């Protein structure tokens, strides 16, 4: 069985985009909302090729070949993976996820029939990584660092800039919470940082930093 | 039998809440229409991921964890709570609850295919309690006990506009009415003042309040 | 099987109320519409919490009392009451009308398995003449005997000014249509005085004496 | 059982009146399409009030009251019209259906109970009348007699206009076939004249010359 | 069991008619899926009068005339039609149809006490053709038999106007195919001549035809 | 019991087909999703005459012939075939297809009542390839193999139109990446072919290369 789209969703997400273009909040949004449930390879391989143009979709399909052999390794690290199913005879392969699959090609029918809906999860979240990575390339802006909470700029906004462009540059996981907390210190406005110092050196994640600045923060 | 949720419903909820705020009710509303049936831990945070920021995220993370923390004490310190099943042997655990141990880890599939209806329901109150402390926490409510009634203003904007405000505070559940009275008695106008005073006072809930000085007021 | 409100609906209300204002009829016919089918305590009282502001709320919990206390009285004086309870424990009492007694309060189950069919239409036409009285002590009707014909308006914007006012004040319904004639004859500037008391035939109905005037109109 | 309304079909109503006005097509249109199925006092009074301003609906319901009673003498002609059911003490009157029957003021689930469709739809078409007539009144434009084929209007739209024009004035009824067909002949553009005048002079009807003319009207 | 139209489909089939045209085929395809269950003589009236001017509406009277006369000839001549029910002593006539005797006259309520189903789809088809016969009349279709494939437009817009063209004729149905592919061949411009002539003449039909010559045809 | 379609679902289709253009995938993908659940002869081939130019529809309604001609001699050849029919007398054959026999004019309730599922999707399957292959040789791709790299525009939209040149052709699956390549080390200007062909790696995929220009890319 085949769940499609309907267009109302499509529409109003190219029409969106023609108006804004991917660097847009709402654009990310209503992708994000739209590719949430289980999806197939014929549906995202069309929804991306309904927000991107020609040749940004092939950097999207390249991305997506990184992030789904990324996820073909896993598959590896572990039998008991959703990927390798409690069947040997459907191990999985850079080729069946892709959509390439046997009996499937250009038949959507038959990628609903015989394919594992786990597999569909990864290949989905793979999806948005290679999204968000196409609207990084294509369109880039300001490097991390170099964010500075404005003369007027109300702290929890600037805190939200900051994390979405921290995250989605060339550091790794770990390098998430400390980096912006002391980006946070050594860059913010003054009474902010005044604020910071005197805050428990037992603090960890951003987030509860950011909950440590809202109360303090004044009304104006 | 599992079924996520049909994207229109997460894009509208998008759209209101990146548009309206988060404090005003039909936000609360809609999630709560939106968060009531039986969820899993996967069909929140995403969900959250979607209509909010980063860095509220982040204060929901921190918020779902606190709430987490307190259900699962509740837990087990009585074997008596739906977080169990029939089993005592099978406690209930935060692992078990932020997808943290097998079965679960990165797996809606395996969510659905593990916890029993009281662990489910317990983890939506959590979120939704929680979203609530992130409005709070997110938004600045209005000094209340500051507010006072000016001249080229109805007394009636003016209660709306007291009540929101002192709604918005630490103040306990209950005890709002009698602060609402005596801000009305001592915090209005002149003629308000001396048009409440001389009533006959069998006027003690804040609504009646608002029904005597406007049915006495101009008109004009 | 309680079926709750589709959150479209209430949050299209919100709109509808915000924009279009209380005192126009769109918003009555709708709100109407959507508390015409059987409707329950908790349900209904939310959604006035929600299409409302927090003082006029209050205003209409208080007017929903008086209203749900004539009713009960109603029931306490009649036996064969619209909306009585045969059982020889089966009477209606007001707390099990506002969502009070036990088993009603964050479980509208309860409110269903607990509660007759006729409690609930009583309820719901409480609530209704309850919004509407709201909607009358909410928004200031302008004083009507003040209205006098301007020197250069058109005579029908006038009139529709003056019925306006009347038919909004607290003139019970004999006072509407001889008020306005009257009115008409006399507050009218001398002009169309001069026409309206040349007196051809009887004019005795409002809507007559407009198409009097409409029929001898000169376009000014 | 009552059927109220939807407030999409009521919104785009007042937003193409209040766009358009009365002497709109569209406007017409969209108000027989509401007004076809059976309705109630109480539905029909609060449309008209929705479309129409004050004092134009005073004088609504005073053509109301007209065809009302017109319809009332009807049913006096006739015990077998649907007005004068097969029960004789439901008798018709000019109160029973204008709405303020008994039981059932201001509480339309009452004129849901008890009333006798039939009723019902002679209130809607005498309601369409009165609101052609009242279309007439407060929005006159052209006399009809004094209508012409444009130097270049196309002929079945100069057709559509006369006949409209024609039966909404104070002609009777068996006055309107032959004296529209007049018209034709001795005003239209003088290339139809000449090709009507040919036409068999045993044509009745101004649909048959209408069909007649067309076809040999040329493509130009 | 009587049901009138939902107003929301004679509103949307009012807003296209109005506004894309009536030859057009979206406006066939929505009637057709409108009425096509079993109807009565009211609903198909008022139907016609809402989604038309006054004299299409005239003409539209005409040919359903027309067509219920050769039901009631048919009907008649042959007891063996559908548009008699058990008995012969209960033969179908105009009146009967055209709502004249009693039971039917202005009340659609009696028409869905009376008549059989039979009758019903009768009436429906009549109307059906009738309203194609009011689209052919009442529109011009371009003179097919001139149009002349110009410069500076592709051969498959000017086929397609072609088509559309010699649609609108008199010509029998079956006999178009000819016609258009002889067209075809006569009726270019040199280069298609000389592209269609030097075929392998085994292309008898329309659609290969412009395959033909579309497929060898200036890409730019 | 044979549902149609929804008349909303094929005008919107129409709008859509006729601004949005028939090769743009929001197209495809809507078709797709209106063409998905099993179909029937009648109802799709009335379809494609509703959204489509006449002379186009012949066009698919000869690709239609051709595809259901390759799935009939299949099923000839086939026993097993996908869709064959197991009875005695109940094997496939092309007429039982297009609605010619017995019972399937007219009434596609005899078009379900004879017809099997596996009949109905393998119509379904070659209605909608064909209506591709009307799509591919109804809109003249433009000549890819003509592109050279302007003196002004930017790198990327010239990327665009040539990729979607090339997948738009004859090209069949391996004619696309390398011959994009070389199109690009070699058909682009001079500067940034410059670049390319400065290779410090393997650049051996379209949207890697792309990548490749976008991170050297200084903004012109």
């Amino acid at each position: 069985a085949w769940t499609p789209l309907e267009p109302k969703l499509i529409t109003r997400l190219a029409d969106t985009v023609r108006t804004k273009g991917l660097r847009s909040p709402i654009t990310m949004a209503e992708v994000e909302a739209l590719m949430s449930s289980p999806l197939l390879p014929h549906d995202v391989t069309n929804l991306m090729r309904v927000i991107l143009g020609p040749a940004p979709y092939a950097l999207w399909m390249d991305a997506w070949g990184v992030q789904l052999q990324t996820v073909i390794a896993a598959a590896t690290r572990d039998p008991r993976h959703p990927a390798n199913g409690q069947g040997r005879g459907e191990r999985t392969n850079l080729n069946r996820l892709k959509g390439l699959a046997d009996g499937m090609v250009g038949n959507p029918q038959g990628q609903a029939a015989l394919l594992r809906p786990g597999e569909l999860v990864a290949i989905t979240a793979s999806a948005l990584q290679a999204f968000r990575e196409v609207a990084r390339l294509a369109e880039p802006a300001g490097p991390w660092a170099d964010i500075m909470q404005g003369p007027s700029e109300s702290f929890v906004d600037f805190a939200n800039r900051l994390i979405k462009a921290v995250e989605g540059s060339d550091l790794p996981p770990s390098a998430r919470a400390p980096v912006i907390i002391d980006c946070f210190r050594q860059k913010s406005q003054p009474d902010i940082q005044q604020l910071i110092r005197t805050a428990p050196s037992t603090l960890t994640t951003p987030g509860e930093i950011i909950k440590y600045v809202l109360d303090r923060q004044k009304t104006a």
